[PDB]
């Protein structure tokens, strides 16, 4: 047999350039039969759970769906608590879910008279709703009313569940600041592709972005800049709670990161007492990494960390806090081991499990409940994690979405090489680490060179679609030629959402 890899498309990107569902990520099964369902102005969404509490949760999910459908159709679809759906209805139920599909799995069966989504849990109804939106015609994704499109769904049968439990996106809001609205938008867009985790990189050398009432100068001084100089910004604790709540409506866990002991210049610029000479560091607006450190043998360091963790824990319902641990090149190995162990004890005392970048798993203070975020993806990375029974989240080069698509990309870094839409697809988590308990995947969007929402869109779309499928779709069912053609077909949907995507010439 004959095989080949993909080159660039002759005459340019199909994303330029180019009854038809566009499901991404690819579901476990999808078959189409004869006939179609028509969504009309009289349609209702019916919801029914196994008890009144569950029905109430489904009702909220139904309302979220109704809102989305209403925006593009111009209809006023309402939600009804009843297990007796009427012809032309969408029906969302957890009664009799297939347990093998797990918390996030679902069946979605469309007949001529009815759309029925059957899941084990409300979470699965939410995920299945993302597929339902992709079964309706392009135009359904519009935020304004679309005329001249019949709102049809082919008679079809879908079953689905994720391959990995953790399918995340990290946004760096330290290097450049993004508004609550901008953050909510990225969470919303990601949710449509079954991303279920959002990691906020809230602090680094160039800025500190979370209000800490016990150390107010973290904001008064530490938030006032960013890469390239200029105003910066921050989130109040109320704003952070608002982000968490918004994510929760999409069944997205928010994991906040306070990077330590490295990547700490903004803290060091805020409080002189965190420095050996007792003086504040000057703020840094460059893009160098690795140079900064907390004082690993000063008790004030651990008091500071405890105050930050106490306040963050109080406002962050996730059982996880990310404490960073990358590129502590001004911290000795001995001090790093000691420091990371001490801060893990603090986090645990406030009821939080610790996530950390490699090599944080090597800390003698880690527990089997700690999580390794494996970004290095070398043969030796996560040796400690594996021996300790720690879950691993992988973030290989293929998941570093801040990398340029190509040598000539106008934004992005390139220290992990270039990552086009194909590279973002053609990998497997088991490539990064062998013999581990792989919790899942996280796409990291560092922001050294991204200033505007358009920059975020350009780099995340279509790259994040590739990573999302790697997290959701089983390896045996992943195929670039398949995904590429599906992505071409999906393009109008990106346009309709107002995503300022890159029309990748390999698509
Ligand atoms: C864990 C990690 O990635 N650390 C740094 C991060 O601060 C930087 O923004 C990113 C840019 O790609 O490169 C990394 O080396």
């Amino acid at each position: 047999h004959h095989h080949h890899s993909s080159g660039l498309v002759p005459r340019g990107s199909h994303m330029a350039s180019m009854s038809q569902p566009s499901i991404l990520p690819k579901p476990v099964s999808y078959t189409v039969g004869s006939g179609q369902f028509v969504l009309t102005k009289n349609a209702s969404i019916f919801v029914a759970g196994n008890n009144v509490g569950e029905t109430d949760e489904l009702f909220n999910i139904g309302q979220a769906l109704a809102k989305k459908l209403n925006a593009s159709t111009g209809y006023t679809i309402s939600v009804v608590k009843s297990n007796q759906p009427t012809a032309g209805s969408i029906y969302l139920t957890t009664v009799g879910g297939n347990a093998a599909l797990g918390n996030e799995g679902y069946d979605l069966i469309t007949t001529s008279n009815q759309v029925t989504l059957t899941a084990n849990k409300p979470e699965g109804v939410f995920r299945g709703n993302q597929t339902l939106l992709q079964l309706l015609p392009a135009g359904i994704e519009k935020n304004t009313v679309v005329s001249g499109v019949q709102w049809v769904i082919p008679h079809s049968n879908i079953s689905d569940k994720p391959e990995y439990e953790y399918r995340g996106l990290m946004l760096d809001v330290a290097r450049h600041f993004f508004t609550v609205d901008e953050v909510k938008r990225q969470i919303d867009l990601a949710s449509q592709y079954k991303i279920n985790k959002f990691h906020m990189h809230l602090s680094d050398d160039q800025g500190w972005r979370i209000e800490i009432k016990s150390w107010p100068d973290l904001i008064e001084i530490g938030s006032k800049g960013q890469v390239g100089g200029g105003p910066g910004g921050y989130y109040t604790q109320e704003q952070f709670k608002d982000i968490v709540s918004y994510a929760a409506e999409r069944y997205i866990e928010v994991i906040p990161e306070i990077d330590m002991p490295g990547h700490t210049n903004a803290a060091l610029a805020s409080y002189g007492e965190l420095n050996p000479d007792g003086k504040r560091k000057a703020m840094r607006t460059d893009t160098a990494v690795g140079y900064s450190t907390l004082m690993p043998r000063a008790e004030i360091t651990y008091q500071f960390v405890e105050d930050v963790i106490s306040e963050l824990a109080a406002i962050s319902p996730s059982p996880y806090i990310h404490l960073g641990g990358d590129e502590s090149n001004a911290t000795s190995a001995a001090d790093y081991d000691y420091f990371f162990g001490r801060v893990t004890a603090i986090a645990n005392s406030y009821g939080k499990k610790v996530v950390g970048w490699d090599p944080s798993d090597t800390s003698s203070g880690a527990t089997s409940d700690s999580v390794l975020q494996n970004w290095t993806c070398s043969a030796s990375t996560g040796t400690a994690a594996k021996a300790k029974g720690m879950k691993v989240i992988v973030s290989p080069a293929n998941a570093y979405l801040d990398m340029k698509y190509y040598s000539d990309s106008p934004i992005g870094l390139q220290w992990r090489g270039f990552v086009n839409t194909n590279r973002a697809y053609n990998w497997d988590p088991t490539d990064c680490i062998k013999g581990a308990n792989i919790y899942g995947v996280e796409s990291t969007l560092w922001t050294e060179t991204f200033v505007t929402q358009d920059h975020l869109d350009y780099m995340l779309y279509p790259k994040l679609l590739s990573n999302a499928e790697v997290g959701w779709t089983a390896r045996g069912d992943r195929n670039w030629d398949d995904f590429k053609e599906r992505l071409i077909e999906h393009t109008p949907r990106l346009q309709n959402k107002g995503i300022k995507f890159f029309a990748d010439p390999i698509v």
